[PDB]
């Protein structure tokens, strides 16, 4: 989930006083779905291994 | 002088909650500049005078 904004303004003048203005700022969320996969030496026979590291940080 | 009246009204509604109503009623004067005249016999020759009545009500 990811939070984004809008940002809204008008503005509107009665009888030439009394100026308003309203802003209005809408935060919604957006959601997406991840999958993460990983692959397994399964078959026995590889010429090389490939991508020769394992460590992490987050 | 005398006086006119307005009335608009917009709905608006913001995340599908909050439902907001204005509703701006504006009085406004409206002038108006009036001259007033009067008959008087100058020609001293009438044949009738005419509308026989001089008595008022407010």
């Amino acid at each position: 989930e990811e939070g984004y904004n809008h940002l809204e303004c008008h503005r509107k003048c009665t009888l030439k006083v009394f100026c308003k203005t309203v802003c209005e700022d809408v935060f919604q969320v957006a959601k997406a779905e991840f999958r993460a996969f990983w692959c397994v030496a399964s078959s026995q026979v590889p010429e090389n291994s490939g991508l020769l590291f394992g460590g992490l940080f987050s």
